């Protein structure tokens, strides 16, 4: 079974595409080496098509079926509800792609009679027809990166707006509640970053002689087979469901999730999909369940002892009891052989690690700093190259997703988010008097509208109060940041400290919520520190989900 078949019609853009970093009067203050930053476009879509197109063979053994049966037993305890049209409508992002049938996301959100009527007709059709493949649009994503001695565009596959609202009706409650019940503490999207870090540290310490590894499947969405998507459905069907929900889920599975025709932005047939669609409601939950199933079975095949898995989408980490360096290495090759039999070979082979900090997953690693009292605090960080490249782009261009804001929220304890992103963007917001303006950003795939003035409260909840007083960062973390700054031609950390003092003073001058940002976000910038006191579920990547 080929992941895709192609007609030769091109994957076309829906608008003008920029590959070159836009420059304005603020650009050079952040980043001087402009030619290092680029955006992917549909021009590289052909390259990605080649990468994502391959045959999938699957060999399923008793370990696989044993794990599945256990997963189904837990799924059978879940009771999920149907969302009303209105509930589903309110989960639709304001800027979500408009329907081909004469309405858009704002119409959906307002419960306009044209939108609601069409949605009712799509629902009725799902109930009555379980065979006809549902159309999807295929597009090239425009994403910004730094060059490394260029990545081709990622592809997004999604159905019409009316269908997307129907998916929410049938499955939003399922994808929100089932993964945690089936996978327990292994379901990664249940955690805030602070909770995630705590869970990783505690898990590592729970082993007598800990060993851990990341496993990254090559082109995971393309590795997902018809079997995998039917197995996912069978898990969902274990739930206590409304009869209408059961029918819609079956219909969606047969008609959309298993596969279907691919249409470009110009309406031309591009080919056919027999793998995971990247832009459906079930992408995150389906990938997580499938990765967990295959990985759990593979742990058993490799006889890994006292495994604790952490899984979110296609990202996987296993922490377990070491049997010794030589035996661990052998056991990972067996793990990999099993995963490969299940259709999920790795991009690069997994490596056993005997220090938590040497494991990288979702581009991130655990590092250590110290709070106000000198106590060790663990936090998740990453290489700041991509965040800074996207910050540079967003300095010069308004974009639908404000990666900078998401990065500040999710990487708030990091030296680079605090010193560079907070300083740079608060300066911009001050200049435009836009501190109070809500902005769109992404947390675990779901879209959120967030006012920058609420960052202190948000950071405290996701990371704890220590996120505003961390110091004595590791030499390795400091060196990675500094090295990234030289690479991109970003001013050194000393310059950012100086700018932050100014930004802080400006925020304090404003009083109110602005002053609170000054006090908490920039306490690191001042010599004599002000005493800081407390301030008064699931993943949905590609799921077209919104919250305010
Ligand atoms: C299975 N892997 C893991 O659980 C994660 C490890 C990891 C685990 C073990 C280990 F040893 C090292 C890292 O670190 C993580 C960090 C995050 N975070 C984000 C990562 C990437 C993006 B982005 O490029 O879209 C956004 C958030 S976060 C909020 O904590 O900083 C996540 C989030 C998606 C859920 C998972 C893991």
């Amino acid at each position: 079974s080929m992941s895709y078949t192609w007609t030769g019609a091109l994957i076309t853009p829906c608008a003008a595409e920029e590959s070159k970093l836009p420059i304005n009067a603020l650009s050079n203050s952040l980043l001087r080496h402009h030619n290092m930053v680029y955006a992917t476009t549909s021009r590289s879509a052909g390259q990605r098509q080649k990468k994502v197109t391959f045959d999938r063979l699957q060999v399923l053994d008793d370990h696989y079926r044993d794990v599945l049966k256990e997963m189904k037993a837990k799924a059978s305890t879940v009771k999920a509800k149907l969302l009303s049209v209105e509930e589903a409508c309110k989960l639709t992002p304001p800027h979500s792609a408009k329907s081909k049938y004469g309405y858009g996301a704002k119409d959906v959100r307002n419960l306009s009679s044209r939108a609601v009527n069409h949605i009712h007709s799509v629902w009725k059709d799902l109930l009555e027809d379980t065979v006809t493949p549902i159309d999807t649009t295929i597009m090239a994503k425009n994403e910004v990166f730094c060059v490394q001695p260029r990545k081709p565009a990622r592809l997004i596959v999604f159905p019409d707006l009316g269908v997307r609202v129907c998916e929410k009706m049938a499955l939003y409650d399922v994808v929100s509640t089932l993964p945690q019940v089936v996978m327990g503490s292994s379901y990664g999207f249940q955690y805030s970053p602070g909770q995630r870090v705590e869970f990783l540290v505690n898990t590592w310490k729970s082993k007598k002689n800990p060993m851990g590894f990341s496993y990254d499947t090559r082109c995971f969405d393309s590795t997902v087979t018809e079997n995998d998507i039917r197995v996912e459905e069978s898990i969902y069907q274990c739930c206590d469901l409304a009869p209408e929900a059961r029918q819609a889920i079956k219909s969606l599975t047969e008609r959309l999730y298993i596969g279907g025709p691919l249409t470009n932005s110009k309406g031309q047939n591009c080919g056919y999909r027999r793998c995971r669609a990247s832009g459906v409601l079930t992408t995150s939950c389906g990938n997580t369940l499938t990765c967990y199933l295959k990985a759990s079975a593979a742990c058993r095949a490799a006889k890994l002892q006292d495994c604790t898995m952490l899984v979110n989408g296609d990202d996987l980490v296993v922490i377990c009891e070491s049997a010794g360096v030589q035996e661990d290495a052998a056991s990972l090759r067996v793990f990999t052989e099993a995963m490969t039999r299940y259709s999920a070979p790795p991009g690069d082979p997994p490596q056993p690690e005997y220090d938590l900090e040497l494991i990288t997953s979702c581009s991130s690693n655990v590092s250590v700093a110290h709070d106000a009292s000198g106590k060790r605090v663990y936090y998740l960080t990453r290489d700041p190259t991509t965040p800074l490249a996207r910050a540079a782009w967003e300095t010069a261009r308004h974009t639908p997703v404000n990666s900078w804001l998401g990065n500040i929220i999710m990487y708030a304890p990091t030296l680079w988010a605090r010193m560079i992103l907070m300083t740079h963007f608060f300066s911009i917001l001050l200049a435009q008097e836009q501190l109070e303006k809500a902005l769109d950003c992404q947390i675990y795939g779901a879209c959120y509208s967030i006012e920058p003035l609420d960052l202190p409260q948000i950071i405290e909840r996701l990371h704890g109060l220590s996120a505003f007083s961390l110091h004595s960062y590791s030499p390795g973390e400091i060196n990675r940041v500094a090295s990234c700054l030289r690479k991109l031609g970003v001013p050194p950390l000393r310059v950012w400290r100086h700018r932050a003092r100014s930004v802080r003073a400006r925020l304090l001058s404003q009083g109110g919520r602005a002053a609170t940002c000054g006090k908490y976000l920039f306490n690191w910038a001042v010599k004599t520190k002000l005493k800081l006191t407390p301030i008064p579920v699931a993943g949905y990547s590609g799921g077209d989900i919104y919250h305010s």
